[PDB]
Protein backbone atom coordinates (compact mmCIF):
# COMPACT_ATOMS: atom_id res chain seq x y z
CA UNK A 1 0.00 0.00 0.00
CA UNK A 2 0.65 3.60 -0.19
CA UNK A 3 1.48 5.84 2.87
CA UNK A 4 -1.30 7.80 2.87
CA UNK A 5 -0.70 11.90 2.16
CA UNK A 6 0.12 14.23 5.24
CA UNK A 7 -1.31 16.81 5.69
CA UNK A 8 0.83 19.33 3.62
CA UNK A 9 0.31 17.18 0.84
CA UNK A 10 3.69 16.82 -0.13
CA UNK A 11 4.95 13.72 -1.42
CA UNK A 12 8.19 11.87 -0.47
CA UNK A 13 10.11 10.68 -3.58
CA UNK A 14 11.98 8.17 -1.90
CA UNK A 15 9.38 6.42 -0.51
CA UNK A 16 6.85 6.69 -3.43
CA UNK A 17 9.21 5.24 -5.81
CA UNK A 18 9.78 2.46 -3.70
CA UNK A 19 6.00 2.03 -3.63
CA UNK A 20 5.71 1.87 -7.57
CA UNK A 21 8.08 -0.31 -8.22
CA UNK A 22 5.59 -2.94 -7.28
CA UNK A 23 3.05 -2.09 -9.87
CA UNK A 24 5.08 -3.36 -13.47
CA UNK A 25 5.59 -6.59 -12.36
CA UNK A 26 1.74 -6.90 -11.86
CA UNK A 27 1.67 -6.56 -15.45
CA UNK A 28 2.20 -10.20 -15.55
CA UNK A 29 -0.89 -11.10 -14.12
CA UNK A 30 -2.17 -10.04 -17.74
CA UNK A 31 -0.94 -13.22 -18.35
CA UNK A 32 0.64 -12.51 -22.48
CA UNK A 33 4.16 -11.20 -23.26
CA UNK A 34 1.92 -7.98 -25.34
CA UNK A 35 2.36 -6.41 -22.23
CA UNK A 36 6.25 -7.07 -21.54
CA UNK A 37 6.91 -4.06 -23.27
CA UNK A 38 4.62 -2.09 -21.62
CA UNK A 39 5.59 -2.82 -18.21
CA UNK A 40 9.66 -1.38 -19.64
CA UNK A 41 7.99 1.48 -20.52
CA UNK A 42 6.56 1.84 -16.83
CA UNK A 43 9.58 1.03 -15.31
CA UNK A 44 11.54 3.41 -17.60
CA UNK A 45 10.10 6.15 -15.95
CA UNK A 46 10.82 4.95 -12.65
CA UNK A 47 14.35 4.62 -13.17
CA UNK A 48 14.63 7.89 -14.87
CA UNK A 49 13.22 9.21 -11.48
CA UNK A 50 14.97 7.85 -9.33
CA UNK A 51 18.28 8.34 -11.20
CA UNK A 52 17.53 11.96 -10.62
CA UNK A 53 16.50 11.52 -6.88
CA UNK A 54 19.76 9.47 -6.65
CA UNK A 55 22.09 12.67 -7.37
CA UNK A 56 20.88 14.58 -4.98
CA UNK A 57 17.94 12.98 -2.69
CA UNK A 58 17.45 15.60 -0.55
CA UNK A 59 17.48 18.75 -2.87
CA UNK A 60 14.38 15.51 -4.90
CA UNK A 61 13.20 15.43 -1.23
CA UNK A 62 9.51 15.82 -2.29
CA UNK A 63 8.22 15.34 -5.97
CA UNK A 64 6.99 19.02 -5.49
CA UNK A 65 11.08 19.52 -5.34
CA UNK A 66 11.92 17.77 -8.45
CA UNK A 67 9.63 19.91 -10.66
CA UNK A 68 10.29 23.56 -9.21
CA UNK A 69 14.02 22.25 -9.19
CA UNK A 70 13.65 21.16 -12.39
CA UNK A 71 12.09 24.38 -13.82
CA UNK A 72 15.57 26.44 -12.72
CA UNK A 73 18.22 24.10 -13.88
CA UNK A 74 16.44 23.99 -17.37
CA UNK A 75 14.29 26.73 -18.17
CA UNK A 76 12.50 26.70 -21.59
CA UNK A 77 13.19 22.67 -22.19
CA UNK A 78 11.38 22.29 -19.03
CA UNK A 79 8.99 20.57 -18.52
CA UNK A 80 10.12 18.56 -21.34
CA UNK A 81 12.65 17.37 -19.43
CA UNK A 82 14.37 15.35 -17.38
CA UNK A 83 12.26 13.71 -14.30
CA UNK A 84 9.72 16.00 -14.98
CA UNK A 85 9.05 14.43 -17.75
CA UNK A 86 9.29 10.99 -16.58
CA UNK A 87 6.59 11.42 -13.50
CA UNK A 88 4.49 13.67 -16.33
CA UNK A 89 4.39 10.05 -18.42
CA UNK A 90 3.95 7.76 -15.07
CA UNK A 91 1.19 9.14 -13.85
CA UNK A 92 -0.64 8.63 -16.54
CA UNK A 93 -0.05 4.97 -16.37
CA UNK A 94 -0.51 5.23 -13.11
CA UNK A 95 -4.38 6.84 -13.89
CA UNK A 96 -4.70 4.13 -16.25
CA UNK A 97 -4.42 1.37 -13.41
CA UNK A 98 -6.37 3.15 -11.08
CA UNK A 99 -9.23 3.78 -13.56
CA UNK A 100 -9.03 0.08 -14.38
CA UNK A 101 -8.93 -1.07 -11.19
CA UNK A 102 -11.74 1.31 -9.82
CA UNK A 103 -14.16 0.39 -13.19
CA UNK A 104 -13.75 -3.00 -12.31
CA UNK A 105 -14.35 -2.66 -8.61
CA UNK A 106 -17.49 -0.46 -9.23
CA UNK A 107 -19.06 -3.22 -10.82
CA UNK A 108 -19.07 -1.92 -14.45
CA UNK A 109 -19.55 -4.45 -17.43
CA UNK A 110 -20.66 -5.10 -20.59
CA UNK A 111 -23.41 -7.31 -19.43
CA UNK A 112 -23.65 -9.36 -22.73
CA UNK A 113 -19.59 -9.66 -22.22
CA UNK A 114 -19.29 -10.21 -18.43
CA UNK A 115 -16.53 -11.89 -18.60
CA UNK A 116 -14.01 -9.52 -19.81
CA UNK A 117 -12.72 -6.73 -18.65
CA UNK A 118 -12.09 -5.35 -21.90
CA UNK A 119 -14.55 -2.08 -21.14
CA UNK A 120 -12.73 -1.38 -18.44
CA UNK A 121 -9.27 -1.36 -19.79
CA UNK A 122 -10.99 1.23 -22.56
CA UNK A 123 -12.91 3.38 -20.00
CA UNK A 124 -9.26 3.27 -18.27
CA UNK A 125 -7.67 4.28 -21.77
CA UNK A 126 -9.90 6.91 -22.66
CA UNK A 127 -9.25 8.67 -19.31
CA UNK A 128 -6.14 8.41 -18.33
CA UNK A 129 -3.98 7.55 -21.91
CA UNK A 130 -5.98 8.05 -25.56
CA UNK A 131 -5.76 12.33 -25.33
CA UNK A 132 -2.09 11.24 -25.78
CA UNK A 133 -2.15 8.90 -28.77
CA UNK A 134 -2.04 9.33 -32.30
CA UNK A 135 -3.72 7.03 -34.24
CA UNK A 136 -1.26 4.39 -34.79
CA UNK A 137 -0.93 3.67 -31.00
CA UNK A 138 -4.67 4.07 -30.34
CA UNK A 139 -4.78 1.11 -33.21
CA UNK A 140 -2.31 -0.85 -31.16
CA UNK A 141 -4.43 -0.05 -28.17
CA UNK A 142 -7.20 -1.54 -29.41
CA UNK A 143 -5.13 -4.78 -31.08
CA UNK A 144 -2.80 -5.27 -27.76
CA UNK A 145 -6.96 -5.53 -25.55
CA UNK A 146 -7.71 -8.91 -27.48
CA UNK A 147 -4.79 -10.15 -25.09
CA UNK A 148 -6.08 -9.05 -21.82
CA UNK A 149 -7.33 -12.18 -19.42
CA UNK A 150 -10.65 -13.11 -18.63
CA UNK A 151 -11.79 -11.20 -15.47
CA UNK A 152 -12.02 -14.35 -13.43
CA UNK A 153 -8.29 -15.06 -14.84
CA UNK A 154 -6.86 -11.82 -14.01
CA UNK A 155 -8.61 -12.14 -10.35
CA UNK A 156 -7.10 -14.89 -9.82
CA UNK A 157 -3.70 -13.34 -10.74
CA UNK A 158 -4.26 -10.36 -8.50
CA UNK A 159 -4.28 -12.75 -5.37
CA UNK A 160 -0.90 -14.15 -5.65
CA UNK A 161 -3.25 -17.84 -6.26
CA UNK A 162 -4.14 -17.18 -2.53
CA UNK A 163 -7.50 -18.66 -2.33
CA UNK A 164 -10.11 -15.99 -1.74
CA UNK A 165 -13.57 -15.40 -2.98
CA UNK A 166 -13.53 -13.05 -6.03
CA UNK A 167 -15.51 -10.72 -3.18
CA UNK A 168 -12.79 -10.56 -1.07
CA UNK A 169 -10.02 -9.81 -3.59
CA UNK A 170 -12.19 -6.59 -4.84
CA UNK A 171 -12.42 -6.01 -1.32
CA UNK A 172 -8.60 -5.87 -0.89
CA UNK A 173 -8.23 -3.40 -4.03
CA UNK A 174 -11.19 -1.53 -2.87
CA UNK A 175 -8.44 -0.76 0.18
CA UNK A 176 -5.47 -0.51 -2.19
CA UNK A 177 -7.07 2.26 -3.99
CA UNK A 178 -7.79 4.74 -1.86
CA UNK A 179 -4.45 5.80 -1.13
CA UNK A 180 -3.07 5.02 -4.28
CA UNK A 181 -6.31 7.70 -6.06
CA UNK A 182 -5.16 10.27 -3.56
CA UNK A 183 -2.00 10.12 -4.36
CA UNK A 184 -2.52 9.99 -8.36
CA UNK A 185 -4.80 13.08 -7.50
CA UNK A 186 -1.85 15.25 -5.78
CA UNK A 187 0.44 14.64 -8.28
CA UNK A 188 -2.31 15.60 -10.99
CA UNK A 189 -2.40 18.71 -9.35
CA UNK A 190 0.87 19.78 -9.02
CA UNK A 191 1.49 19.69 -12.47
CA UNK A 192 -1.84 21.92 -13.19
CA UNK A 193 -0.31 24.20 -10.49
CA UNK A 194 2.76 23.76 -11.67
CA UNK A 195 1.86 24.32 -15.51
CA UNK A 196 3.75 21.41 -16.39
CA UNK A 197 1.30 19.69 -17.93
CA UNK A 198 1.62 18.91 -21.79
CA UNK A 199 -1.11 17.75 -24.09
CA UNK A 200 1.27 16.61 -27.15
CA UNK A 201 0.57 13.29 -28.88
CA UNK A 202 2.80 10.29 -29.41
CA UNK B 1 30.81 -3.49 -40.19
CA UNK B 2 30.86 -7.09 -39.22
CA UNK B 3 34.18 -8.95 -39.33
CA UNK B 4 34.61 -12.01 -42.24
CA UNK B 5 33.57 -15.03 -41.19
CA UNK B 6 37.03 -17.11 -40.32
CA UNK B 7 37.53 -20.73 -42.46
CA UNK B 8 36.31 -21.98 -39.10
CA UNK B 9 33.01 -20.47 -39.27
CA UNK B 10 33.22 -20.01 -35.62
CA UNK B 11 32.24 -16.92 -34.41
CA UNK B 12 33.54 -15.14 -31.52
CA UNK B 13 30.84 -13.71 -29.14
CA UNK B 14 33.06 -10.64 -27.86
CA UNK B 15 32.89 -9.21 -31.62
CA UNK B 16 30.13 -9.96 -32.39
CA UNK B 17 28.39 -8.36 -29.68
CA UNK B 18 30.01 -5.05 -30.18
CA UNK B 19 29.11 -5.18 -33.35
CA UNK B 20 25.26 -5.94 -32.49
CA UNK B 21 25.61 -3.52 -30.00
CA UNK B 22 25.49 -0.67 -32.93
CA UNK B 23 21.67 -1.92 -34.51
CA UNK B 24 19.16 -1.07 -32.17
CA UNK B 25 19.94 2.59 -32.25
CA UNK B 26 19.09 2.57 -35.92
CA UNK B 27 15.51 1.68 -35.12
CA UNK B 28 15.77 5.66 -34.61
CA UNK B 29 16.33 6.10 -38.12
CA UNK B 30 12.28 5.22 -38.50
CA UNK B 31 11.29 7.90 -36.76
CA UNK B 32 8.52 7.33 -34.41
CA UNK B 33 7.82 6.43 -31.15
CA UNK B 34 6.28 3.49 -32.06
CA UNK B 35 10.03 1.99 -32.44
CA UNK B 36 11.19 2.82 -28.97
CA UNK B 37 9.57 -0.25 -27.90
CA UNK B 38 11.28 -2.65 -30.55
CA UNK B 39 14.89 -1.43 -29.95
CA UNK B 40 14.78 -2.16 -26.26
CA UNK B 41 13.86 -5.91 -27.00
CA UNK B 42 16.02 -6.29 -29.15
CA UNK B 43 18.70 -4.72 -26.65
CA UNK B 44 17.61 -6.70 -24.15
CA UNK B 45 18.24 -9.90 -26.19
CA UNK B 46 21.83 -8.15 -26.68
CA UNK B 47 22.40 -7.69 -22.51
CA UNK B 48 20.98 -11.36 -21.69
CA UNK B 49 23.84 -12.60 -24.13
CA UNK B 50 26.53 -10.15 -22.80
CA UNK B 51 25.74 -11.02 -19.04
CA UNK B 52 26.30 -14.92 -19.90
CA UNK B 53 29.12 -14.07 -22.02
CA UNK B 54 30.79 -11.98 -19.12
CA UNK B 55 30.33 -14.64 -16.59
CA UNK B 56 32.97 -16.60 -18.23
CA UNK B 57 34.69 -14.93 -21.92
CA UNK B 58 36.91 -18.24 -22.17
CA UNK B 59 33.80 -20.65 -21.37
CA UNK B 60 31.55 -18.80 -24.01
CA UNK B 61 34.55 -17.34 -26.08
CA UNK B 62 32.11 -18.59 -29.21
CA UNK B 63 28.55 -18.46 -30.05
CA UNK B 64 28.84 -22.31 -30.94
CA UNK B 65 30.93 -22.30 -27.26
CA UNK B 66 27.40 -20.80 -25.53
CA UNK B 67 25.05 -23.38 -27.17
CA UNK B 68 27.19 -26.89 -26.53
CA UNK B 69 28.14 -25.34 -23.02
CA UNK B 70 24.52 -24.31 -21.98
CA UNK B 71 23.16 -27.42 -23.41
CA UNK B 72 24.93 -29.39 -20.93
CA UNK B 73 24.59 -26.81 -18.42
CA UNK B 74 20.93 -27.34 -18.39
CA UNK B 75 19.38 -30.21 -19.76
CA UNK B 76 15.78 -30.63 -20.15
CA UNK B 77 14.98 -26.66 -19.92
CA UNK B 78 17.99 -25.82 -23.22
CA UNK B 79 17.24 -24.82 -25.61
CA UNK B 80 14.49 -22.15 -24.10
CA UNK B 81 16.80 -20.77 -21.57
CA UNK B 82 19.78 -18.24 -20.77
CA UNK B 83 21.75 -16.80 -24.26
CA UNK B 84 20.61 -19.29 -26.54
CA UNK B 85 17.10 -18.43 -25.98
CA UNK B 86 17.90 -14.67 -26.50
CA UNK B 87 20.51 -15.31 -29.31
CA UNK B 88 17.25 -17.65 -31.01
CA UNK B 89 15.02 -14.18 -30.88
CA UNK B 90 17.87 -11.93 -31.78
CA UNK B 91 18.90 -14.03 -34.78
CA UNK B 92 15.36 -13.36 -35.92
CA UNK B 93 15.41 -9.45 -35.41
CA UNK B 94 18.77 -9.46 -37.29
CA UNK B 95 17.40 -11.46 -40.32
CA UNK B 96 14.48 -9.39 -40.26
CA UNK B 97 16.92 -6.43 -40.68
CA UNK B 98 19.01 -8.05 -43.45
CA UNK B 99 15.57 -9.41 -45.66
CA UNK B 100 14.40 -5.25 -45.17
CA UNK B 101 17.43 -3.72 -46.00
CA UNK B 102 17.85 -6.53 -48.60
CA UNK B 103 14.50 -5.67 -50.37
CA UNK B 104 15.50 -2.44 -50.82
CA UNK B 105 19.01 -2.50 -52.19
CA UNK B 106 17.16 -5.01 -54.79
CA UNK B 107 14.76 -2.77 -55.74
CA UNK B 108 11.52 -4.32 -54.81
CA UNK B 109 9.30 -1.70 -54.65
CA UNK B 110 4.99 -1.52 -54.84
CA UNK B 111 5.22 0.34 -58.51
CA UNK B 112 2.01 2.24 -57.53
CA UNK B 113 3.30 3.38 -54.27
CA UNK B 114 6.64 3.91 -54.54
CA UNK B 115 7.84 6.31 -51.68
CA UNK B 116 6.77 3.79 -49.08
CA UNK B 117 8.60 0.83 -47.56
CA UNK B 118 5.61 -1.54 -46.76
CA UNK B 119 6.28 -4.51 -48.99
CA UNK B 120 10.11 -4.47 -48.06
CA UNK B 121 9.26 -4.86 -44.31
CA UNK B 122 5.87 -7.45 -44.96
CA UNK B 123 8.30 -8.96 -46.38
CA UNK B 124 11.34 -8.78 -44.33
CA UNK B 125 8.43 -9.79 -41.68
CA UNK B 126 7.11 -12.80 -43.47
CA UNK B 127 10.78 -14.17 -44.11
CA UNK B 128 12.04 -13.70 -40.53
CA UNK B 129 8.77 -13.39 -37.56
CA UNK B 130 5.82 -13.61 -38.62
CA UNK B 131 5.97 -17.76 -38.04
CA UNK B 132 7.09 -17.12 -34.29
CA UNK B 133 4.10 -14.33 -33.87
CA UNK B 134 0.33 -15.34 -32.85
CA UNK B 135 -2.56 -12.86 -34.74
CA UNK B 136 -2.52 -10.25 -31.63
CA UNK B 137 1.42 -9.64 -32.47
CA UNK B 138 0.03 -10.02 -35.74
CA UNK B 139 -1.96 -7.35 -35.86
CA UNK B 140 0.43 -5.06 -33.97
CA UNK B 141 2.65 -5.64 -36.41
CA UNK B 142 0.38 -4.36 -39.22
CA UNK B 143 -0.60 -1.23 -36.99
CA UNK B 144 3.41 -0.66 -36.58
CA UNK B 145 3.86 -0.31 -40.19
CA UNK B 146 2.08 2.53 -40.56
CA UNK B 147 4.54 4.30 -38.64
CA UNK B 148 7.04 3.29 -41.27
CA UNK B 149 9.25 6.48 -42.88
CA UNK B 150 8.76 6.93 -46.69
CA UNK B 151 12.06 5.15 -48.48
CA UNK B 152 13.75 8.83 -49.15
CA UNK B 153 13.53 9.82 -45.47
CA UNK B 154 14.38 6.95 -44.03
CA UNK B 155 17.42 6.44 -46.45
CA UNK B 156 18.75 10.44 -45.75
CA UNK B 157 17.83 8.71 -41.89
CA UNK B 158 20.97 6.39 -42.69
CA UNK B 159 23.62 8.58 -43.85
CA UNK B 160 24.11 10.57 -41.10
CA UNK B 161 22.62 13.19 -42.95
CA UNK B 162 26.14 13.16 -44.97
CA UNK B 163 24.82 14.44 -48.28
CA UNK B 164 25.53 11.23 -50.82
CA UNK B 165 22.89 10.03 -53.32
CA UNK B 166 20.22 7.47 -52.44
CA UNK B 167 22.45 5.43 -55.07
CA UNK B 168 25.73 5.91 -52.77
CA UNK B 169 23.55 5.00 -49.46
CA UNK B 170 22.07 1.76 -51.21
CA UNK B 171 25.97 0.98 -52.17
CA UNK B 172 26.94 1.32 -48.60
CA UNK B 173 24.38 -1.00 -47.26
CA UNK B 174 24.78 -3.93 -50.14
CA UNK B 175 28.49 -3.84 -48.96
CA UNK B 176 27.28 -3.82 -45.54
CA UNK B 177 24.98 -6.85 -46.27
CA UNK B 178 27.71 -8.80 -46.96
CA UNK B 179 29.14 -9.92 -44.05
CA UNK B 180 26.32 -9.43 -41.75
CA UNK B 181 23.93 -11.70 -43.98
CA UNK B 182 26.96 -14.69 -44.49
CA UNK B 183 27.18 -14.40 -40.51
CA UNK B 184 23.20 -14.53 -39.89
CA UNK B 185 23.61 -17.58 -41.89
CA UNK B 186 26.22 -18.94 -39.72
CA UNK B 187 23.86 -18.59 -36.73
CA UNK B 188 20.95 -20.15 -38.46
CA UNK B 189 23.19 -23.28 -39.22
CA UNK B 190 24.12 -23.35 -35.78
CA UNK B 191 20.73 -23.11 -34.43
CA UNK B 192 19.66 -25.84 -37.04
CA UNK B 193 22.43 -28.33 -36.30
CA UNK B 194 22.23 -28.02 -32.77
CA UNK B 195 18.26 -28.49 -32.87
CA UNK B 196 18.36 -25.36 -30.59
CA UNK B 197 15.34 -23.64 -32.76
CA UNK B 198 12.68 -23.40 -31.19
CA UNK B 199 8.91 -22.99 -33.18
CA UNK B 200 6.69 -21.44 -30.50
CA UNK B 201 4.45 -18.37 -31.05
CA UNK B 202 4.22 -15.29 -28.95
C1 LIG C 1 6.61 -7.02 -34.33
C2 LIG C 1 5.56 -6.02 -33.91
C3 LIG C 1 6.03 -4.57 -33.85
C4 LIG C 1 5.87 -4.05 -32.41
C5 LIG C 1 5.86 -2.54 -32.19
C6 LIG C 1 5.01 -2.23 -30.98
C7 LIG C 1 5.17 -0.80 -30.50
C8 LIG C 1 4.24 -0.48 -29.36
C9 LIG C 1 4.21 1.02 -29.17
C10 LIG C 1 3.40 1.43 -27.96
C11 LIG C 1 4.12 1.36 -26.61
C12 LIG C 1 3.35 2.12 -25.51
C13 LIG C 1 4.22 3.25 -25.01
C14 LIG C 1 4.12 4.48 -25.51
C15 LIG C 1 5.05 5.59 -25.04
O1 LIG C 1 5.69 6.04 -26.24
C16 LIG C 1 4.42 6.78 -24.33
C17 LIG C 1 5.38 7.93 -24.13
O2 LIG C 1 6.58 7.46 -23.46
C18 LIG C 1 7.40 8.50 -22.96
O3 LIG C 1 7.89 9.35 -24.02
C19 LIG C 1 8.66 10.44 -23.54
C20 LIG C 1 9.12 11.27 -24.74
O4 LIG C 1 7.97 11.83 -25.37
C21 LIG C 1 9.88 9.98 -22.77
O5 LIG C 1 10.74 9.29 -23.71
C22 LIG C 1 9.42 8.97 -21.69
O6 LIG C 1 10.56 8.36 -21.16
S1 LIG C 1 11.25 9.01 -19.84
O7 LIG C 1 12.64 8.82 -20.04
O8 LIG C 1 10.89 10.42 -19.70
O9 LIG C 1 10.97 8.30 -18.63
C23 LIG C 1 8.59 7.83 -22.30
O10 LIG C 1 8.13 6.85 -21.31
N1 LIG C 1 4.04 6.33 -22.98
C24 LIG C 1 2.79 5.99 -22.71
O11 LIG C 1 1.91 6.03 -23.55
C25 LIG C 1 2.44 5.51 -21.33
C26 LIG C 1 1.95 4.07 -21.47
C27 LIG C 1 1.32 3.63 -20.16
C28 LIG C 1 0.50 2.36 -20.36
C29 LIG C 1 -0.32 2.01 -19.12
C30 LIG C 1 -0.77 0.56 -19.21
C31 LIG C 1 -1.66 0.27 -20.43
C32 LIG C 1 -1.99 -1.22 -20.50
C33 LIG C 1 -3.02 -1.48 -21.60
C34 LIG C 1 -3.09 -2.93 -22.06
C35 LIG C 1 -4.53 -3.35 -22.37
C1 LIG D 1 -0.92 1.75 -25.17
C2 LIG D 1 -0.72 0.69 -26.22
C3 LIG D 1 -0.41 -0.71 -25.70
C4 LIG D 1 0.97 -1.15 -26.21
C5 LIG D 1 1.31 -2.64 -26.18
C6 LIG D 1 2.28 -2.94 -27.30
C7 LIG D 1 2.89 -4.31 -27.19
C8 LIG D 1 3.77 -4.64 -28.37
C9 LIG D 1 4.08 -6.13 -28.36
C10 LIG D 1 5.06 -6.52 -29.44
C11 LIG D 1 6.54 -6.30 -29.12
C12 LIG D 1 7.45 -7.05 -30.11
C13 LIG D 1 8.26 -8.07 -29.34
C14 LIG D 1 7.86 -9.34 -29.21
C15 LIG D 1 8.65 -10.33 -28.38
O1 LIG D 1 7.71 -10.80 -27.41
C16 LIG D 1 9.27 -11.52 -29.11
C17 LIG D 1 9.82 -12.57 -28.16
O2 LIG D 1 10.73 -11.96 -27.22
C18 LIG D 1 11.53 -12.89 -26.50
O3 LIG D 1 10.71 -13.76 -25.69
C19 LIG D 1 11.47 -14.75 -25.01
C20 LIG D 1 10.51 -15.61 -24.19
O4 LIG D 1 9.64 -16.30 -25.08
C21 LIG D 1 12.49 -14.13 -24.08
O5 LIG D 1 11.77 -13.44 -23.04
C22 LIG D 1 13.32 -13.10 -24.88
O6 LIG D 1 14.08 -12.36 -23.97
S1 LIG D 1 15.59 -12.86 -23.62
O7 LIG D 1 15.75 -12.56 -22.24
O8 LIG D 1 15.75 -14.29 -23.91
O9 LIG D 1 16.62 -12.11 -24.27
C23 LIG D 1 12.42 -12.08 -25.58
O10 LIG D 1 13.16 -11.07 -26.35
N1 LIG D 1 10.43 -11.02 -29.86
C24 LIG D 1 10.32 -10.77 -31.16
O11 LIG D 1 9.28 -10.93 -31.77
C25 LIG D 1 11.51 -10.23 -31.90
C26 LIG D 1 11.12 -8.85 -32.43
C27 LIG D 1 12.18 -8.38 -33.42
C28 LIG D 1 11.65 -7.20 -34.23
C29 LIG D 1 12.60 -6.84 -35.37
C30 LIG D 1 12.27 -5.44 -35.88
C31 LIG D 1 10.84 -5.31 -36.42
C32 LIG D 1 10.56 -3.87 -36.81
C33 LIG D 1 9.21 -3.76 -37.53
C34 LIG D 1 8.62 -2.36 -37.56
C35 LIG D 1 7.90 -2.09 -38.88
Amino acid sequence: LLKPLPADKQIETGPFLEAVSHLPPFFDCLGSPVFTPIKDVISGNITKIKAVYDTNPAKFRTLQNILEVEKEMYGAEWPKVGATLALMWLKRGLRFIQVFLQSICDGERDENHPNLIRVNATKAYEMALKKYHGWIVQKIFQAALYAAPYKSDFLKALSKGQNVTEEECLEKIRLFLVNYTATIDVIYEMYTQMNAELNYKV
